[PDB]
């Protein structure tokens, strides 16, 4: 809609205080004109039809507990933007400031989030497994990179290319999550996964067999389930990752770490440059191989920390 930017303030899901960009036309709307062509943020009143209505205020005030996913999910998509802008020089998911869009509330008991080729949506959870999905900047950051994958390296949601596809979400999912430094780690989904546990999360990226994701590519899963094991198989490339990153010793082969920055580059310059729409695990290590090659030199340390992680994990 048209009308004054300005600045509201809520409470998101975990009841932490934040500014949030609005739009004030009669109403105040969950529209924040500040980043590319906006983002949008809509309350699909416990229906599945979508987007359902752009969310509006009568006051700029969002503290009521039906309030709170739209805030976190405003306030995240907008740190997520931030990051691909500001660490990699791209302009919303399509690389030319498209609109992005969000809506909340979607279902009853919804215990998922997704994109679903042109929008996000999330859940408010069961209250048992999931609290409101939004809640989880990794969750969100997560989702909106499967924007960005579809729009670059488009891969296929099936077998090893849809357990790239999943990693990536993962990686960059994280990479926001240390970029806000809102206690970050190597867990996925850990703020809104079961409330009444302390300590787990969704998966591991740091040790996905504590969940039991394979860690190896001797122990993928070879099955039908879940697109050939999207959510499975991803576990092998996330702990390659965090090896390239952190360093370690897996399966006997030792890592030297090269950090965030440098993982996250490599990655994006594999994603956007590299990856097409049928790569395989194999043809992922070459991407990650040819990128590092290209940003730091064939005989770096860069280099050499990707092919061993590629090595611990049993990907050649
Ligand atoms: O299969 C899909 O496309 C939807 C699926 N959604 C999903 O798993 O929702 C929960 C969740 C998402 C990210 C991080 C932790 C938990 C996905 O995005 O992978
Ligand atoms: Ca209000
Ligand atoms: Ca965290
Ligand atoms: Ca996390
Ligand atoms: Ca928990
Ligand atoms: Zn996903």
């Amino acid at each position: 809609i048209t009308g004054t930017s300005t600045v509201g303030v809520g409470r998101g899901v975990l009841g932490d205080q934040k500014n949030i960009n609005t739009t004030y036309s009669t109403y105040y709307y969950l529209q924040d004109n500040t980043r590319g062509n906006g983002i949008f943020t809509y309350d699909a009143k416990y229906r599945t039809t979508l987007p359902g209505s752009l969310w509006a205020d009568a006051d700029n005030q969002f503290f009521a507990s039906y309030d709170a996913p739209a805030v976190d999910a405003h306030y995240y998509a907008g740190v997520t933007y931030d990051y691909y802008k500001n660490v990699h020089n791209r302009l919303s998911y399509d690389g030319n400031n498209a609109a992005i869009r969000s809506s909340v509330h979607y279902s009853q008991g919804y215990n998922n989030a997704f994109w679903n080729g042109s929008q996000m949506v999330y859940g408010d959870g069961d209250g048992q497994t999931f609290i409101p999905l939004s809640g989880g900047i990794d969750v969100v950051a997560h989702e909106l990179t499967h924007a960005v994958t579809d729009y670059t390296a488009g891969l296929i949601y099936q077998n090893e290319s849809g357990a790239i596809n999943e990693a990536i979400s993962d990686i960059f999912g994280t990479l926001v999550e240390f970029y806000a430094n809102k206690n970050p780690d190597w867990e996925i989904g850990e703020d809104v996964y079961t409330p009444g546990i302390s300590g787990d999360s969704l998966r591991s990226m740091s040790d996905p067999a504590k969940y039991g994701d394979p860690d190896h590519y001797s122990k993928r899963y070879t099955g039908t389930q879940d697109n050939g094991g999207v959510h499975i198989n991803s576990g092998i490339i996330n702990k390659a990752a965090y090896l390239i990153s952190q360093g370690g010793t897996h399966y006997g082969v030792s890592v030297v770490g090269i950090g965030r920055d440098k993982l996250g580059k490599i990655f994006y310059r594999a994603l956007t440059q590299y990856l097409t729409p049928t790569s395989n695990f194999s043809q992922l290590r070459a991407a990650a191989v040819q990128s590092a090659t290209d940003l730091y030199g064939s005989t770096s340390q860069e280099v050499a920390s990707v092919k061993q992680a590629f090595d611990a994990v049993g990907v050649k």
